[PDB]
């Protein structure tokens, strides 16, 4: 039983490689293992192949090696019939240092696409990205009924803001905002869907209620130290957050035609978490979800039940979310700021 | 003046391309034009470079050949200082037809890095492959404040729908829903943002009013024409749509960070739209749209004027959107249908 894995990654800082393909070499050649490693203008292309499981540790040590980043795996095959390099532990091929006229084209080509595959790839979502780096083709997989936990956030007040700020200062602003989201929910085990405007669209599982709910205080919370930390003529003093977490059914997986496919989540539950952000800005509290989302919580949370909503739904959330600011207050406040 | 530009493409159909060099060699030479053209495994690459203006034609001239599709440009250089293959009128390289062990590495990560990059494409926001189809990188591009008219659809009584079909059903629904949406928004030369749960959200140019009415007019009457092509026991007869459309300036481009990016459009229209359609669940009519994009459009459409709904907004309609049942009659016909 043996299986093959590639994948590409991106050197973590700045001749240097010679030594390390004479590490790979050593250990690769005691577990019959065998494989390519090229290299081409700050990339790193490698692909491994062997028993399917002493395979899979020195990828994990590979993963954490301190000299290359991003890394991310293209295509995995199971059982393998046939090793598709018998003889080489581990070849080492430094594209960069080949000056031969018949290679320069497929060179400049590999070069072109993997580059283009770069960009490409900070567009998708985190769950196809995911799928991918299994080896998992995600036009393939079928699509599952789940339990999941949606979160939404949006900027408060956006529309007074996008009124009476200049297009960069609103880019600038919505980036910030884009990336402290993003870090914070990846860092907890969550998934960004997409962005929906200055919304972002986000997903846990049934066992990550407690960390949905930390997702949503750590936000608030930086956006709290980011407005002091700033002068007044920065619009990110004016940046304030409203989020909202539901709990349900949702059939997940890649779907539409071959024209265009999206990463989407069908279910209720989804217009529900963003009526629920929507409602945050008429309550004293900055975060809002339903009842099933505080039965998915161990931790124990002091939560405040904010009554019925819309069939009807019971609206809750802790105390940690307390506002110190009055919402219509700050939302005219951003108005006269602003002139 | 010289310009350089890449691109991969796909074979129409199924030895039969040794001819086809033997076209290129003769009318590249003519014009002082070189380049490369790989080909592997039902997959071409070309390289084409000469002064800037005889080489846009002929790109046009394979643009619309018969024997390869999906043709995309990743790459352009302009007014570029010297040529990649200075001595190649058109260099044909099979690599298929190639068996040496030292090529068969970078061969198949060329092979491996194409096809996961044609799989990411169709992931892509319209926008950013077109501007990928120019030289432009939309990690650079700055974005722009612009006059648009935004889209919106999604499925009527959707909730009751997923509540009532196996999982599979409603993949088979949502997948041929959203086939159709995006043939005829292509169609008519608009762009499809992304996908939002049953939602499809599409925005057009102030010139092309009448088409995003066209548009929503064909998507209405396909649907229309699909519910009594099929028997009643496909879910596919149950399936109706709404349409809101929006016209003001939103800030359009690539947004986000290192971490993730997402192609967006910010400004208050897009919540407008989103809202004429979930107005439409109540009107007579399944299109709605504001007083801007009525005054964008040319043609001698009869508008019928909605009244204020919400600051208020004018809603408007065509009577060609005329419906020929009534809504709560039939979100409650699709509830009994399904038992
Ligand atoms: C791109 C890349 C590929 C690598 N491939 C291998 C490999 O195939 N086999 C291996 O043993 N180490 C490989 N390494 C490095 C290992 O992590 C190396 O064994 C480590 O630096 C030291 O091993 P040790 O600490 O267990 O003694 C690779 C590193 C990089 C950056
Ligand atoms: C992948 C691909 C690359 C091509 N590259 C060239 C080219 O570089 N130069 C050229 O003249 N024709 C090229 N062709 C084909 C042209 O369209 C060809 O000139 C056409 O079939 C007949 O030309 P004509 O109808 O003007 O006589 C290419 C076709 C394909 C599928």
């Amino acid at each position: 039983m043996m299986k093959r894995l590639v994948y590409i990654s991106k050197i973590s800082g700045h001749e240097e490689i010679q030594r390390i393909g004479k590490v790979s070499i050593k250990n690769n050649q005691r577990d019959n293992i065998t494989g390519v490693l090229l290299y081409l203008q700050g990339l790193f292309f490698q692909i491994l192949e062997g028993e399917n499981e002493k395979v899979d540790k020195l990828y994990k040590k590979i993963l954490v090696d301190d000299r290359h980043t991003n890394i991310l795996c293209l295509k995995t095959e199971y059982d393998i019939t046939d090793r598709m390099f018998p003889n080489w532990a581990m070849k080492t091929i430094n594209l960069n240092e080949n000056s031969e006229l018949m290679i320069q084209p497929i060179k400049s080509l590999l070069q072109t696409i993997t580059q283009s595959h770069r960009v490409l790839e900070k567009f998708m979502p985190a769950r196809v990205i995911y799928l991918i780096n299994q080896g998992i083709n995600p036009l393939t997989v079928e699509p599952q009924l789940v339990e999941k936990i949606i979160f939404f956030s949006d900027i408060l007040a956006f529309s007074t803001l996008t009124e009476k700020l200049p297009v960069n200062e609103v880019v600038i602003l919505v980036n910030r905002y884009f990336s402290i989201c993003t870090r914070i929910i990846s860092a907890y085990g969550g998934e960004v869907t997409k962005f929906i405007g200055d919304c972002v669209m986000a997903s846990f599982t049934k066992e990550q209620g407690d960390a949905a709910i930390r997702t949503s205080l750590d936000i608030i919370s930086e956006l709290k130290q980011l407005r002091h930390h700033v002068e007044a003529t920065n619009p990110l003093h004016l940046l304030y957050t409203g989020i909202g977490l539901s709990y349900g059914h949702v059939i997940e997986g890649a779907m539409g035609s071959s024209l265009k496919m999206d990463h989407t989540l069908l279910g209720d539950a989804v217009n529900v978490a963003a009526r629920l952000e929507a409602l945050t800005r008429q309550l004293p509290y900055a975060l809002a979800f339903t009842a099933g989302v505080k039965k998915c919580c161990q931790a124990q949370w002091t939560f405040i039940n904010l009554g019925a909503h819309q069939e009807a739904i019971e609206v809750y959330t802790v105390n940690e979310a307390q506002k110190y600011y009055d919402t219509l207050q700050i939302t005219q406040l951003i108005r006269q700021t602003l002139e």
